[PDB]
């Protein structure tokens, strides 16, 4: 069909010709690499499709109109705005409650696309009351009976409602959606599990209030259980969510620790995948920045020797995370914990990393050395640390940082050498 024929049929007043024209329109939009969306919009067909969305007597016209509107919406931002300005969101929300499951799934899919194009359209989908009917679709007698694709489409739409920032999803909507996400976390489909973990990850990436809501629902134990999955698709988002959670309060970090997360990290910190290693070391760096008893729990799980090994053998991107973990350990740790860290052999790898060109990393390493020296002072063992640092060639490294090319680095190294290596 040509666009002229489609416009003729849609304005025909005969339902059958209108259905034929709508199917031709969705076909024209999907099959053509570059479809004439601008012509379709100037012809005023978006209001026509939106009106067809309410034709309960004819299910095909509803399905095909939703398809055409979603194809139009998936293009440029102006086209998405044209769809939203035609009244499509409320009509699709009304379509959510249709008795036909394929029509309801089509509406879920369309609303998910709209909400995924941006945070403003997301808030518009929420403001017109989509969350209640969408969640009602998952209030089925048996969730295991629902088809995989339908459940996956619902999980994807709900995730897109939990995604995007500036602005972030309203807190009331997150509080209404999270319980259904928790129920979805108990499903056996890997795709649903992964999408739900990513949604939880999106929700935990924010202020501590949203993290508090998330931990209040009770997802952390299942997230730690999923950390032990042999599927990377499920392990990666679980690790991301746990990492975001440990960036919050000390009590939320303690929720993560009590769930048994520290016993899973011995293998994650040496995982073959570099992203897993970096994310695990970042999570551990956020854990070592906690209370002294939480650092003690890190020590009791034998993670400090593994972290020393990571600081020594991993790539620079992972070694930066390890440096931050070590510096937080030395900043917040007891004297006993710092002497334990030194006995595990942290000095040599830190001094070897003093050769990097990242000024922030250099200064962080020097600050960690200063904290270790302060612990030594409190014990009266300053000279022992000085001797150890000179033995591994560390004082040579600190002396090589005495270059006026970088005044901050130079001042840091000068203070260190004048206070402990004089």
């Amino acid at each position: 069909w040509t666009v002229d024929d489609i416009v003729k049929g849609i304005n025909s007043n005969n339902l059958e010709n209108q259905l034929q024209a709508t199917q031709a329109a969705r076909k024209l939009l999907s099959r053509e690499k570059q479809p004439p969306i601008d012509h379709i919009i100037r012809a005023g067909l978006i209001p026509k499709f939106v009106s067809f969305l309410g034709r309960t007597d004819c299910s095909p016209i509803q399905f095909e109109s939703a398809w055409a509107l979603t194809n139009i919406a998936s293009g440029s931002s102006e086209q998405t705005k044209a769809v939203v300005d035609g009244g499509a969101i409320p009509a699709l929300i009304s379509l959510l409650a249709s008795p036909h499951a394929h029509i309801s799934e089509q509406a879920v899919w369309a609303l998910g696309n709209i909400a995924g194009d941006g945070s403003v359209f997301r808030d518009l989908v929420i403001k017109y009351g989509a969350i209640d009917p969408l969640l009602a679709l998952l209030a089925v007698p048996d969730m295991s009976s629902l088809a995989g694709g339908y459940l996956r489409n619902l999980t994807w739409t709900l995730s897109n409602l939990c995604r995007n920032k500036n602005p972030a999803p309203p807190l009331d909507a997150v509080e209404q959606i999270l319980p259904t996400l928790v129920r979805l976390l108990h499903h056996n489909d890997l795709e649903v599990l992964a999408d739900t973990c990513w949604a939880i990850s999106y929700l935990t990436d924010g202020p501590n209030e949203r993290i508090e809501m998330v931990v209040k629902t009770g997802v952390v134990p299942h997230l730690v259980k999923l950390l032990g999955s042999n599927e990377l698709s499920i392990m990666t988002p679980a690790l991301r969510a746990i990492g975001n959670i440990v960036t919050g309060t000390d009590e939320q970090t303690q929720i993560v620790i009590d769930a048994g997360a520290l016993a899973v990290f011995p293998s994650l910190l040496v995982h073959p995948k570099t992203n897993i290693q970096k994310e695990a070391t970042w999570t551990m760096s956020n854990i070592t920045a906690g209370r002294q008893d939480q650092i003690q729990q890190v020590v009791n799980h034998g993670l400090v020797p593994i972290l020393v090994s990571v600081l020594s053998k991993a790539d620079f991107k992972t070694q930066k995370e390890a440096v931050w973990a070590v510096t937080n350990y030395t900043s917040g740790g007891t004297v006993e914990q710092i002497v334990y860290l030194v006995h595990c052999g942290i000095i040599e790898p830190l001094m070897n990393l003093l050769t990097a060109k990242d000024t922030k990393i250099i200064l962080v390493i020097l600050d960690a050395i200063s904290n270790i020296f302060q612990a030594a002072e409190k014990l009266g063992e300053t000279e022992k640390l000085s001797i150890m640092i000179e033995e591994c060639g560390g004082l040579d490294k600190i002396e090589a940082l005495q270059n006026h090319e970088n005044e901050s680095v130079y001042k840091a190294s000068l203070n260190l050498i004048e206070k402990y290596f004089s």
